[PDB]
């Protein structure tokens, strides 16, 4: 009843090309079975939207990757909210969310937006650029670390942990554990910078540590929840302003329409989202026998959610496979959905419209003008290398 399939979305030939093999896993049925890797699978946006939404049936506690945590032990300690259920999710959550509040972005709007504008204007100095390096790297770098408060000594840590962390939510292929093994110096920089006397005054790391004595953590909390900002904070951002500077440069009408209304920036960073999804998949794991989408799914198992997928369901979005910064984008699940929705959404929205921002208000066009070139990983899509020539507005 339930259909199986042979497509390995972890494999390289489904990175390069998603869209195919997505289209015939949202076919086939509601709920597919993946023989490859003996997991549910769920790609319409229905079965994605109702699975995010029942935590207590589909639970994060025995991990969000492949590998339960019932069964296995987890690569690094879990995450005290990625990897957490309610009631113990909850009061981690709102320490995050109090840290990545709207004060905390508007304490920080001013410089994040002076360092987007700075950066283009660079840029249109040297006129043929690498987006991904010189931009969707480049800008994050550039006002992240500094907000959480970090040295400026080791900060070449971060991409490669975070590269790590989200191959490390795959299946145990080849580049889960080449990451694994390469893993040691980076976990060892990650885990010191946690510590409360290296994260400076005003950032995200000390506000973290200064939440310690509310009674929503201890102490000994808080660096674990430095280490989620550490984690999920700048590949994240990289890839969704990669995919944004990508739409528009693959897509001029829509940099027309944005040139000609910049208040469309946060939409149109939203719309690049939705549209190339940079975080492609979540796992869950069933706490019991549950019927989804009329099949039957026992105790115990893994289901994987294909984010991307669902934000190009037909069955739920007009025309999904074209990029319109002015849709109405709400109720994509590009940053997920319920309880474990992103917590860092704003300031992931924050550097996304201040880059659109100035892209709008000082670039008149965006062609490729070089070898597209795209990075694999196990949760994360995006380009390792987009040559581009920006010419000044
Ligand atoms: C375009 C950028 C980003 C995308 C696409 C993205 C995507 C996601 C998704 C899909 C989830 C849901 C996980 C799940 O349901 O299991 C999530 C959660 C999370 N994100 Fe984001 N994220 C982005 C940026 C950020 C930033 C900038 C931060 C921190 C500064 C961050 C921190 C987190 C954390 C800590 C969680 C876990 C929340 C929880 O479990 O309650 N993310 N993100
Ligand atoms: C969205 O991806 C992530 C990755 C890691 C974490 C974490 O370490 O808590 C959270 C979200
Ligand atoms: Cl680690």
């Amino acid at each position: 009843t339930i259909p199986h399939l042979a497509i390995d979305p972890f494999s390289l030939d489904f990175f390069d090309d998603p869209y195919p093999d997505q289209q015939t896993l949202r076919d086939a049925g509601p709920v597919v079975y993946l023989d490859k890797w003996n997991v549910y699978g769920v790609a319409r946006y229905a079965e994605v939207h109702a699975v995010l939404n029942d935590p207590t049936t589909f639970c994060s506690s025995r991990g969000v990757g492949l590998s339960d945590f019932k069964k296995e032990k987890p690569w690094r300690p879990p995450s005290l909210i990625l990897e957490a259920d309610p009631p113990a999710h909850t009061r981690p959550r709102a320490v995050l969310s109090k840290v990545l509040s709207p004060a905390t972005m508007k304490t920080i709007r001013d410089g994040f937006a002076a360092a987007a504008d700075a950066k283009v204007d660079e840029l249109l100095q040297r006129g043929c650029i690498d987006a991904i390096a010189d931009l969707a790297e480049a800008y994050p770098l550039s006002v992240f670390p500094d907000a959480m408060g970090l040295k400026q000594e080791g900060r070449e840590h971060l991409l490669p942990y975070a590269g790590l962390v989200f191959n490390a939510f795959g299946p145990p292929n080849e580049l889960r554990q080449t990451a694994i093994e390469r893993s040691a110096p980076h976990q060892a920089y990650v885990n010191e910078q946690c510590q409360r006397p290296n994260l400076a005054p005003g950032g995200f790391g000390a506000c973290i540590h200064a939440f310690t004595d509310t009674g929503e953590i201890t102490p000994d909390e808080a660096p674990l929840l430095v280490r989620s900002l550490l984690s999920a904070g700048l590949d994240t951002t990289v890839n969704g302003i990669g995919a944004a500077v990508y739409c528009l440069a693959r897509f001029p009408g829509e940099l027309q329409r944005l040139r000609s209304d910049p208040t469309l920036a946060r939409n149109a960073f939203e719309e690049a989202v939705r549209f190339e999804s940079p975080v492609q998949t979540f796992f869950r794991t069933t706490t019991r026998e549950v019927e989804l989408g009329g099949a039957v799914i026992g105790e115990g198992e893994k289901v994987l959610m294909f984010l991307g997928s669902a934000n190009r369901d037909p069955r739920r979005w007009s025309d999904p496979d074209l990029y319109d910064i002015t849709r109405k984008t709400s109720g994509h699940v590009g940053f997920g959905s319920g309880v474990h929705m992103c917590v860092g959404q704003l300031v992931a929205r924050l550097e996304g419209e201040v880059m659109l921002s100035a892209l709008a208000r000082k670039v008149a066009a965006i062609d490729i003008d070089g070898p597209v070139k795209r990075r694999f990983n196990n949760t994360l899509r995006g380009l390792e290398s987009l040559p581009v020539k920006l010419t000044p507005a």
